[PDB]
């Protein structure tokens, strides 16, 4: 499987047909305003400079792998500790986010892919309700640089070859996340990948976090996938909710 | 373990010394209208005579063992199937449901309890979010005899001694339970005997079930439990929501 044609997904993996995939179209009015969702609780995500972390080039993105100990909550006793982070993004002149709002594509996404800790493994999770949580945001163009992603953007130069890898300083992870952990949609769907598994619950923050153009443009433009190919438009399309009704933590 | 005696639960089984444990005390004020909460769907539910079902005096309740087939929707992708129901009931001028509304205790109480479809067997599911899914009612004096629960109920003298067990003819499971599967409380909590294991989706219809008054008798009146004692005040203490907040699916 790659990003931009066959072979299908499906094909690849019949779970990439299931009745309730990621990502979809957020619709701020059709939401349902549910006050029982709670800030969402983050500890252990300011990371010390040691140990160094593996930013890993997989050919589908960049992967940052996290150590143990970052623990986060969506809700009293739901709780999670965090694997990894990645981002999707577009090309030149492209957005390449996997959730849109309102139909709009913004110009990347990141995912911080976490595991219940009813669990014990990732593998035990796949498929389970709740097993997995992904909190994602959307990153947008701004003004200034972002001093937390280019603590991951000016290492993508060294890892611009598929399947290759760096070490980076511990930096903290939280840094790279919104504002405001009120403020969040929610929603049950899958991985927005095969193997395509269903379960994953699906957080996506309202604000968004802001990259320079420079920054943005490094981020599309650095890395190099399958083929001689170039690593870009890393996304799946929107998915029907197929019922699903989105949730919001706010009115 | 019994109801009042020994030994102390958490000796038995540590989760049922866990800070999000059920029944609990449903107050409607300090419910949280989640329009998300969709009507529940149950198939398979109107069962014919045959294949019969195995009913038993388990020594804490009367339980009726359901059969494959009984499908339960939470919503779109929230699937579950029926393993067994039993029931919560008090004494003479004593309510038993386990669940209280604003204090108010009820006179007796029904669980369906439910496997999620993403596990094979309840073991597997125990501790896990959303592994199991009760669907409870409350049982009311009523002017005009139950029907429905008077083919449970006239078996009842049959299994008088503790341990023991009948066959009874299958009927429509759902006649058991309200008619209005739209308006319900929906909150995480525990089983109410050992293990007490949380992860447990507890939804409380709104409707109530009514019984004659015979058959409330009948059913606090004909069943024994351990020692020489009757079988009786058969709930557990209300468990304090420690930050939970109950949903309602209206208003
Ligand atoms: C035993 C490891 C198998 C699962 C690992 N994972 C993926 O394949 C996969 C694919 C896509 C995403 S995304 N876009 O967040 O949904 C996350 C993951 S994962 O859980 O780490
Ligand atoms: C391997 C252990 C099997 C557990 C089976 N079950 C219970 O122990 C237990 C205890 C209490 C309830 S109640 N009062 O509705 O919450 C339900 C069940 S159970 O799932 O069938
Ligand atoms: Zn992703
Ligand atoms: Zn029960």
């Amino acid at each position: 499987w790659r990003y931009g044609g066959d072979p299908p997904w499906p094909r690849v993996s019949p779970a990439c047909a299931g009745r309730f995939q990621s990502p979809v179209d957020i619709r701020p009015q059709l939401a349902a305003f549910s006050p029982a969702l709670r800030p969402l609780e983050l500890l252990g995500f300011q990371l010390p400079p040691l140990p160094e972390l593996r930013l890993r080039n997989n050919g589908h993105s960049v992967q940052l792998t996290l150590p143990p100990g970052l623990e986060m909550a969506l809700g009293p006793g739901r709780e999670y500790r965090a694997l990894q982070l990645h981002l999707h993004w577009g090309a030149a002149g492209r957005p390449g986010s996997e959730h849109t709002v309102e139909g709009h594509r913004f110009p990347a996404e990141i995912h911080v892919v976490h595991l219940s800790t009813a669990f014990a493994r990732v593998d035990e999770a796949l498929g389970r309700p709740g097993g997995l949580a992904v909190l994602a945001a959307f990153l947008e163009e701004g003004p200034e640089e972002n001093s937390a992603y280019e603590q991951l953007l000016s290492r993508l130069e060294e890892i611009a070859e598929e399947g290759s890898e760096t070490q980076v300083p511990g930096l903290d992870i939280s840094a790279l996340l919104p504002s405001d952990f009120s403020r969040y949609f929610q929603y049950e769907g899958s991985l927005t990948t095969p193997p395509c598994a269903q379960g994953v619950i699906w957080t996506v923050f309202q604000q968004t976090v802001m990259l320079s153009a420079k920054q943005l443009h490094t981020l599309s433009d650095t890395l190099w996938g399958p083929g001689d190919s170039r690593l870009q438009l890393n996304f799946r399309a929107t998915q029907p909710l197929n019922g699903r009704v989105i949730e919001a933590s706010f009115p």
